[PDB]
């Protein structure tokens, strides 16, 4: 059993292991695969002592393997044991891809190319999850993968669901997993994140940092996320305020002291005015008016790239919810072991 650090047991196919990153059930190796030979990206995911993680492991696996988008990091293969008992680890092969977002803004400045380029390749394969019924729900520059070349793909499908605006209506301050800088106002209001207009936002704080190599809504907590926000944004608007009719989060609202809306070229004065009038539509606090996948790639920024007959959607979509939070651990390593029988 070939070791890395632990057991990273990919084998003969798969050899000349490197430690890229740890994380969630797991740790990430590159490889060489010594049949293709290329070298590939392998996540190491060990779940299944833990409901929790056995869903968000078999989520991934199944919206993966169905997903087929130059945009969306695809599954090539997947190791595991021939049998349920002996299955502890499961081994998802992927394309190597040289960097994230997230190691690219820590250190490279983005020329106004690159951030177009980059942010046509996001809304592109947004296009194709929403097309699929399914919300990513965790978008942020770590779950966008990026090679030597800049091809951009789309990862990270642990906290996915299918859409579901009929029951999306909540509490104030209902609790929350996804990233809390990337989470669209509404979450700490009256939504539990179940409707397309969740992933725009966060597509709109990416595009932001993109611009400045800095989290544009920094939030410590889930009350400092919504003044940073409203920092920016200024107060909403009577006719947005009357959309929101749950009184706890209407009444904080009103709480607040008056704040006009800070200009995007005060913030960000050398972007590209196309870039900001379309950051504009995507954070905008009200849901129901804020931008639409479709409507983003036709925005004049991305007129260069823009091409509605390449920018597929999805054969099969997600019809209906994915009834997991009640399987049993035990269930859930079954249906993993049937959702990865194909690369046996
Ligand atoms: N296909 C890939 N190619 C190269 N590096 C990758 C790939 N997928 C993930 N990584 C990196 O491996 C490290 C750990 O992976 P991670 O960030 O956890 O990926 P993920 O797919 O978003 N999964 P996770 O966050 O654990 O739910 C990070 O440095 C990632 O950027």
């Amino acid at each position: 059993a070939a070791a890395a650090g632990q057991v990273f047991d990919v084998g003969p196919r798969y050899t000349n292991l490197s430690y890229i990153g740890e994380g969630a059930y797991g740790m990430v190796c590159s490889a060489y695969d010594n049949l293709n030979k290329v070298r590939v990206a392998i996540k190491k995911i060990s779940p299944f002592e833990h409901q929790t993680y056995c869903q968000s492991t078999l989520r991934e696996i199944k919206i993966l393997l169905r997903f087929r988008h130059e945009n969306i990091i695809g599954i090539n293969d997947i190791i595991r044991a021939p049998t349920i008992e002996q299955m502890k680890d499961v081994y998802i092969v992927q394309d190597l891809m040289e960097t994230d977002l997230y190691k690219l803004l820590k250190t490279q400045h983005l020329s106004n190319d690159h951030i177009c380029y980059f942010l046509y390749q996001i809304l592109r394969g947004l296009k194709y999850i929403h097309s699929a019924n399914v919300l990513h729900r965790d978008l942020k520059p770590s779950n966008l993968l990026l090679n030597t070349t800049c091809d951009l793909k789309i990862c990270d499908f642990g906290l996915a669901r299918v859409a579901d605006p009929d029951h999306d209506h909540t509490g104030f301050l209902t609790e929350y997993v996804a990233d809390r800088w990337y989470r669209a106002p509404e979450i700490m209001l009256n939504s539990k994140g179940y409707t397309k207009s969740i992933d725009i936002w966060s597509v709109g704080c990416i595009l932001a940092e993109m611009l400045s190599n800095r989290p544009i809504f920094p939030g410590k907590h889930y009350l400092d996320q919504l003044n940073h926000i409203l920092g920016i944004l200024g107060s909403p608007s009577q006719e947005d305020l009357n959309c929101i009719i749950n009184l706890k989060a209407r009444n904080y609202l009103l709480s607040l002291p008056h704040k006009n809306k800070v200009p995007w070229n005060r913030l960000f004065p050398n972007a590209d005015s196309k870039a900001l009038d379309l950051l504009d539509k995507m954070l905008t606090f009200n849901p129901h008016k804020r931008i639409e996948v479709e409507q983003a790639l036709a925005h004049p920024y991305l007129e260069q790239y823009y091409d509605p007959s390449d920018e597929p959607i999805a054969e099969a979509p997600f019809k209906f919810d994915m009834e997991l939070d009640d399987l049993p651990k035990e269930k859930l390593k079954e249906l993993i072991f049937e959702e990865t029988a194909r690369f046996q």
